[PDB]
């Protein structure tokens, strides 16, 4: 029978019909949105949900069949996989993070249609060469994020108390959001040298930051 | 009589003359803005407009004969047609807002002034190798929105109450504006993980970015 | 005697002694910032300071003699002449700006200093190859100033009340500084469609700088 | 017996042990940010970053009988030795800066480990080809601060009372932050006329920061 299935899974028809589920599911988790909507077609849109899902877990154990090993080594499948049992996880227990982490299987709009493959293949492939210099960054924050926070954290709590605060700080000292008024300013009210630390820190950063655009753009060129 | 007024239509004369009323219309739509100038020359002024919608009708009318199918083949004429035919719309009725459209005739200065064409042809010609990326952005919008609504909105409604809501948050944190000081500091008092909510969303939409750049550089070369 | 000065103008001397007096000059432009300094060595820095603009006066002029009509083709000399003349205003009458734009003459540093010449002259050339995006930029910038101004003055004078505030503030949003936060989110509590006017704004002044920076990186190559 | 040392010191096992001990001296430099972890652990961290030093001392004396001349001529070398030097400085006297500055070994890092050595490398090699703009920009920042001291300081001393005050407001409004709703729009209400100064300025400082990453793309291609 194994030929059977194989030519269902694999035919056109197969895969409109997901395609079709997805968008509908998606265009379904929109209105889901709504208290207005929800208080009419509440159970309408709660049973469509629990059929669609059950649909995608059928799918997914006849593509599994098909593909037998070759399955659980395609990257697509493997998300396939992995955002249909997210939503598989029951409407209650432990926390509602699963519940709004189901969301995310429109995400097999990409997996199921080509052409956006190949953009997030393109988008991706991109990320290797980066690895060396995302590293040398992480590594950069960290040295900075420990300094902040003996330097700053006993007097500024909130922004610097702990490694943590000072790493999300920093990051917003990157994108350059506020960095000024909303921080610096503020801190230099005690440290008048704070200055000393974030604007060379702003410098290295956006140094790398155009560096690592500029290696993109030669390196695709 | 048809070649009579092509030769009127396709000559040079008419096509200076026109821009010189656009440049006239456009100097005195500025001019409108001021209270102080509508007190003393307001007629003056009024009268002059509906003088020149008419001379610009009467020239759409014109171009139509001489033209025919191909004028409605025309990206450039549609556009003259459009925003001529929004200005014909009478000064009252529905909303003002079409009185405000009116002014987008001014680009027709883009429409009659060839080298302008030029500028706004290569920049729109650009557009199609993108609509990929942009549609990848689009669905990872409306996933985002539809998260941060369900995930925000109770608590959060100004900035995620709605699903619309949520689009304008999130893209207004895409600008990186007031992303920490005005949203995310914010929602951490009530939520502290919210930060791996918007921090994947700032890289994610960042990188997108950069890349969309980064074809337009490469792909124009 | 016309070779005598011009033997003494070309000489390396000459301008070495310049570009010493421009060093100098900055210097102390920089220590009349201090009232402490001033208090000091006031008088000693504003006899100084008439000493310099003599013998930049004398330069200029022997300068003209020894190139006569030569002098009044070079962008370079015109700006010596230029700065020189803003500095030559008595220290009194009409406004302080004049011996304020004196401080401009730091500038003949990059005029005097060769290499400093070739990057401005290199940052120049890119500038024509603009020109044609700078347009459509402004007539853009001047159609949706009017549209504002008539949209949302008469409720939000100070930022769109007239013209002008319009412009400042269509180019602020442009920098996506308070752009939503300060301005949009504002502007919505009374006109909830204020985004339709702005988001799309800001998505093709966004789209042109992107382009126009694409220009000069395959315009440069 | 110089060789029986230079055979530990070129050795893998040797190299990879100072690795080792890097990573181990990071690791716990950043738990000697938690409060809790020092009332605990305190003294056997405490200890722990006692031994590694003395360790790196012995490796940098042992390093530089093996190199000599050579070692005081390569930067990577000088690098390790200053920051090892910063972490000799006492527990106590002066400023505990130097107890901050410390935490810079983890740079070492970079230094021990190829790889990170070649993007370091990478990204250093670029900056001769900047200093030429890097240098027209600190010229046009200085006269900028002062024209900025002596037209707004009196009034508004906390952003431009004093040249530096002056040169780090600038340098906000380079980085686009708060520009307009912070700096620029407060001024007007004093100095209507502030906008010719600021956005002239903005725009030659973002047309240079244009131009610099053009270089840097169209050059490392
Ligand atoms: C690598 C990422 C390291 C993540 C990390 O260390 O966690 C730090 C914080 C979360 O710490 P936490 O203190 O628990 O939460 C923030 C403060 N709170 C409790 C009030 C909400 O979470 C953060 O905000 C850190 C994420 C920003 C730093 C991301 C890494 C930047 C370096 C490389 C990015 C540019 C390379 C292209
Ligand atoms: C890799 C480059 C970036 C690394 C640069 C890190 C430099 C850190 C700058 C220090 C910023 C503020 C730190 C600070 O503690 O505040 C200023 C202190 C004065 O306060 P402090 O003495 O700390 O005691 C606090 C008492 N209170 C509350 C009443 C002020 O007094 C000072 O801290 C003065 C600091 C001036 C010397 C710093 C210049 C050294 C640059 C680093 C050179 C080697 C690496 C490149
Ligand atoms: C390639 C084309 C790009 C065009 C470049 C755009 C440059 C336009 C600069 C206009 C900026 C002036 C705005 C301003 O100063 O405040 C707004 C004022 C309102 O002041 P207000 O006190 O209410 O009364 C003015 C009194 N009056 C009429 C006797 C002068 O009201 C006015 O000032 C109205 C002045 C409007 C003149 C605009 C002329 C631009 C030519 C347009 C060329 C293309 C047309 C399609
Ligand atoms: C700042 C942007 C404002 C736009 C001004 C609005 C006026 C433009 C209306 C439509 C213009 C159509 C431009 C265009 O490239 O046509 C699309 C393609 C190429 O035309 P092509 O045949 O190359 O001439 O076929
Ligand atoms: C390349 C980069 C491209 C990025 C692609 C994503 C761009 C999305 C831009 C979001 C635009 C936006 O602000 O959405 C607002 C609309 C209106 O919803 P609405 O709740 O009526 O208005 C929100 C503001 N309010 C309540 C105070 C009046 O909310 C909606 O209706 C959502 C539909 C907009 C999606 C358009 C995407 C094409
Ligand atoms: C898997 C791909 C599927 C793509 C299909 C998406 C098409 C639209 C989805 C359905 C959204 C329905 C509109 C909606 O939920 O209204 C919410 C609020 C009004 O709620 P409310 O009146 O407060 O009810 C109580 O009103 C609003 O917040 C504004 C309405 C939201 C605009 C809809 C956004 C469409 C984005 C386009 C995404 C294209 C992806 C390729
Ligand atoms: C590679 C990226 C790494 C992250 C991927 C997913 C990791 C999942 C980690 C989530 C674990 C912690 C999240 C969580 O506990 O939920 C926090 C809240 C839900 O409310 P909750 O904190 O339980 O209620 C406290 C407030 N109260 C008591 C006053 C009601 O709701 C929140 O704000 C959580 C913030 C949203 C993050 C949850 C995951 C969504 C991210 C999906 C996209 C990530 C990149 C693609
Ligand atoms: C072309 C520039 C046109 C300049 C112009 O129309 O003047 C408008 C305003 C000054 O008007 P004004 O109302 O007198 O002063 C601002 C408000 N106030 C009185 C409270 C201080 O001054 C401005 O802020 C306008 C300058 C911003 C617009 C600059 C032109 C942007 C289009 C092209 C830039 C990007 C192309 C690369
Ligand atoms: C290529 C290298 C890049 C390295 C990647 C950097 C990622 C580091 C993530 C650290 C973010 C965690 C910060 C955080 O959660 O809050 C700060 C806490 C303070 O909390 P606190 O309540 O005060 O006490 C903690 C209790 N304890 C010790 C028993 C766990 O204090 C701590 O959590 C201290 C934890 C520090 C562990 C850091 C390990 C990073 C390895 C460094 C590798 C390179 C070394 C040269
Ligand atoms: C995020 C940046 C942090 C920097 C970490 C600090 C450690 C680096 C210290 C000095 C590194 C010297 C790097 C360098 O490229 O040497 C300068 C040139 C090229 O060396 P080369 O001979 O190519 O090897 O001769
Ligand atoms: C490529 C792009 C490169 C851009 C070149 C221009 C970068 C200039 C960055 C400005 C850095 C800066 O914040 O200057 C501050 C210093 C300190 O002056 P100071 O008045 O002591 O400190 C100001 C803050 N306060 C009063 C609250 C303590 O003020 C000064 O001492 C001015 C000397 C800094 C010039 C360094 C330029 C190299
Ligand atoms: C024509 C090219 C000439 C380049 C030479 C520039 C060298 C430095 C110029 C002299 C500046 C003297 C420092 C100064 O004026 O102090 C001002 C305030 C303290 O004033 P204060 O104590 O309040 O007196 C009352 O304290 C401060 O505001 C901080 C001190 C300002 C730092 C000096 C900025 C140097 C920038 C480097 C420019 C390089 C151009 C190639
Ligand atoms: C191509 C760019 C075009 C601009 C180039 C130069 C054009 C010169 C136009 C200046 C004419 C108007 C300036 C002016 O009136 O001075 C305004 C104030 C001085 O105080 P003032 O307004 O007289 O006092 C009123 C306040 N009160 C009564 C309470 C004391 O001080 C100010 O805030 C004026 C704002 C500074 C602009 C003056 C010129 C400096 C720009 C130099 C750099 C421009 C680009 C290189
Ligand atoms: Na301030
Ligand atoms: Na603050
Ligand atoms: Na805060
Ligand atoms: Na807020
Ligand atoms: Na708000
Ligand atoms: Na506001
Ligand atoms: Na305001
Ligand atoms: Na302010």
């Amino acid at each position: 029978m194994y030929l059977r299935i194989t030519n269902i899974v694999e035919s056109s028809f197969f895969t409109k019909f997901i395609i079709y589920l997805i968008v509908l599911n998606g265009i379904t988790m929109g209105l889901e949105t709504s208290k207005t909507f929800m208080q009419s077609f509440g159970v309408y849109t709660t049973l469509f949900n629990q059929i669609v899902i059950t649909i995608f877990t059928i799918e997914i154990i006849l593509r599994i069949y098909v593909h037998r090993i070759s399955f659980f080594k395609d990257p697509w499948s493997l998300f396939d996989f992995f955002v249909v049992a997210i939503s598989l996880v029951p409407t209650s227990s432990g926390f509602e993070i699963l519940r709004v982490l189901g969301v995310l299987r429109l995400f097999r709009l990409v997996t199921a249609v080509p052409q956006m493959r190949k953009i997030v293949s393109a988008l991706i492939s991109v990320i290797p060469g980066m690895l060396s210099v995302i590293a040398l960054m992480t590594l950069f924050f960290y040295i900075f994020a420990i300094m902040a926070t003996q330097l700053f954290g006993e007097r500024f709590p909130e922004w610097f108390g702990t490694l943590g605060e000072s790493f999300y700080t920093l990051f917003q000292v990157m994108t350059l959001e506020s960095w000024s008024m909303g921080i610096v300013r503020p801190l230099m009210e005690v440290y008048p040298y704070a200055w000393v630390f974030f604007i060379p820190f702003i410098f290295v950063v956006t140094f790398v930051m155009i560096n690592l655009v500029v290696a993109i753009c030669v390196d695709a060129m």
